[PDB]
């Protein structure tokens, strides 16, 4: 078949770098009337990006050329082919070219993704070009493509570099919103802004008390959005929160924000779908099953988790101090839910496992079938039961990432607890933090911005306090 021999002879194009080749076989199919499916176009996408940048080569400015043709007919675009787009696009480094791509994409009605904007994007801000920045981003809002940090970073980096106050808060509520804490980067450049002359040049004096209240009840609370306040010079210093959340800096108590209990229940039924897709279904089910008829619960453990982490083998003695402790700061006492894989519970001492059935005969242990895995059932347990979750699990695995990045993380800060242990105390819950971790806007125009950290317990987290001082 001469579309499939096509697909051998370009399987050996990219195996071995060669541009030219792949460039005369898409002419010459061309010439042979052959029609490129899904799977030519993307290697002839893939194979232009090894092109670099005298004048534009023909791999990269033909690889457009392609691109633009794949769209014209209709060859249905997969995850491959924006990958591809996009790493063609950040070859060659033109910005407009990046966005045009994208033009045609919305044109043609395709959505477009996500790194399908960056090059596009971060060519803009390189360039020092806010407007069509700007643009991008808001052809990005109006196809429903949420930005990312790195995409609010640079829109911040350019609005700071053209003086653009008013883009700035803006940015900065939207990193407050969409991402909460920041990496590094992000963190010095926001202090850099509160540091500058613009920032000391924008404000006002006077200002309705009342109408920054109400929207301060509006938003949920922990900011108002209704512009920058005060003036004058910003007093900001790398600072921490003390455990009840107040500032050691400026004495300030930060605000706890409520989760609304009806994105809960949504979590609760995405959770399902998700763990549906992934498990046997009648093994998710039937746990949905038992875990209706037991309860209540005020706490539900990751077995596998306490029993080894910090550990070199699965240690008992862990998992049943984290148990027992549990249960002693329950009001009532209640027994956790140890949810734990039926490997596990069959361990060879026979007082520990008889300790196993006891719990399970508490209705409080749930052993998960073979073939499983865990993070369903205790995610699904937590969510439901409106109960703690203990768990150090870093949640790096691509399972996380499918529970997305707004519900999820301000969920977790909420019901997470996590062990550390000590020589000279031994075994510490850590409980949820009185208040949330998350960028604040005060009343009276003060803002925290908290950086982002892989361990909290390990490393005590940085945040900004930026204030007037006058
Ligand atoms: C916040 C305010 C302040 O005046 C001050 C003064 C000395 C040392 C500090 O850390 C701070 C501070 O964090
Ligand atoms: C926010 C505020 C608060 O007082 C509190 C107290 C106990 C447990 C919590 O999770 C919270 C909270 O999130
Ligand atoms: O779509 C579903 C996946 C799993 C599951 O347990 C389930 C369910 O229990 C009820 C309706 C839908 C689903
Ligand atoms: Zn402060």
């Amino acid at each position: 078949s001469p579309e499939a021999l096509l697909k051998q002879k370009l399987d050996m194009c990219s195996k071995k770098g060669d541009v030219l080749e792949a460039l005369r076989l898409y002419d010459e199919a061309r010439r042979n009337g052959v029609q490129l499916s899904q799977y030519h176009y993307n290697v002839l996408l893939y194979v232009c990006s090894l092109a670099e940048a005298s004048s534009p080569n023909p791999g990269l400015s033909r690889g457009f050329d392609i691109f633009k043709q794949m769209i014209v007919d209709k060859v249905v675009p997969n995850e491959a082919t924006f990958t591809n787009g996009a790493r063609l696009a950040v070859a060659k480094d033109d910005p407009e070219m990046a966005f045009d791509m994208v033009k045609q994409m919305k044109a043609f009605g395709i959505q477009p993704r996500l790194r399908s904007y960056g090059p596009a994007l971060f060519g803009f801000c390189r360039k020092g070009d806010a407007d069509k920045a700007y643009e991008v981003d808001a052809h990005m809002v109006e196809s429903e493509v949420v930005p990312e940090e790195p995409e609010l970073a640079a829109l911040l980096k350019v609005s700071m570099d053209t003086k653009n106050a008013d883009k700035v808060y803006k940015t900065l509520q939207r990193l407050r919103d969409l991402v909460r804490q920041v990496s590094k980067s992000t963190f010095d450049m926001i202090e850099e802004w509160f540091k500058s002359e613009v920032a000391t040049k924008t404000g006002v004096k006077k200002w309705d008390v009342k109408k920054i209240r109400d929207a301060v009840v509006s938003g949920g609370g922990g900011w108002h959005g209704q512009g920058w306040l005060g003036t004058g010079k910003w007093n900001v210093k790398r600072t921490e929160m003390d455990e009840n959340g107040v500032c050691k800096c400026c004495k300030e108590k930060l605000v706890c924000i409520d989760i609304n209990p009806v994105e809960t229940e949504t979590f609760a039924a995405s959770l399902t779908r998700l763990a549906c897709e992934r498990e046997v279904k009648a093994n998710f089910n039937q746990f949905q099953e038992w875990l209706e008829r037991h309860g209540p619960f005020d706490a539900v453990i990751d077995g596998a988790n306490m029993g080894l982490v910090n550990q070199r083998s699965f240690s008992f003695f862990q998992l049943n101090n984290t148990v027992q402790r549990c249960q002693q700061i329950s009001p009532s006492k209640r027994l956790p839910l140890v949810i734990l894989h039926k490997s596990r519970v069959n361990a060879t001492y026979p007082k520990n496992r008889a300790l196993l059935e006891k719990w399970k005969n508490a209705g409080a242990l749930y052993a998960t079938p073979p073939g499983s895995n865990d993070d369903w059932y205790w995610l699904y347990a937590a969510v439901s039961c409106k109960c703690l979750l203990v768990t150090n699990d870093e949640m790096r695995d691509h399972l996380f990432q499918l529970l997305g990045n707004s519900f999820f993380p301000r969920w977790k800060e909420k019901h997470q607890v996590r062990i550390s242990v000590t020589r000279e105390d031994g075994l510490k819950l850590n409980m949820p933090p009185p208040y949330s971790i998350v960028i604040q806007e005060s009343e009276d125009g003060t803002w925290h911005v908290p950086m982002s950290v892989e361990d909290d317990l390990q490393t005590s987290r940085q945040w900004l306090c930026a204030k007037r001082s006058k």
